[PDB]
């Protein structure tokens, strides 16, 4: 019930699942970049372009910029480019990682 922000190029994006978080970043007209398996269990994920509404589904999602307020992120351009870029690719909390990584340019505490 409360208005909020819509999504801006560059956002993070955190869906509230039952019992954890998923985290994407939006790249535009309604799609986000994320990762989806290629748990503890699986070491390797595909970078994903889907709709937000389908990777949300059911679920809530909201903007989560977490660390702008001390760590400058990158031009949007730049995170939208590289989020792009690495759609397609297997790649090795980690979600969260990732779309840091994009966001801000580094991803560690």
């Amino acid at each position: 019930a409360l208005a909020r922000p819509r999504p801006r190029l560059g956002d993070l994006i955190e869906i509230s699942r039952f019992g954890y978080a998923h985290w994407a970043i939006y790249v535009g007209d309604g799609y986000v970049v994320h990762l989806a398996p290629a748990s503890a269990l699986t070491n390797k994920a595909i970078v994903k372009k889907e709709l937000l509404s389908v990777v949300a589904g059911g679920d809530n999602y909201r903007v989560n910029n977490k660390h702008d307020d001390r760590y400058t992120p990158l031009p949007s351009n730049k995170i939208v480019k590289r989020a792009e870029e690495l759609v397609g690719q297997e790649l090795p909390d980690n979600c969260e990682h990732f779309v840091n990584h994009l966001r801000y340019g580094v991803s560690r505490s």
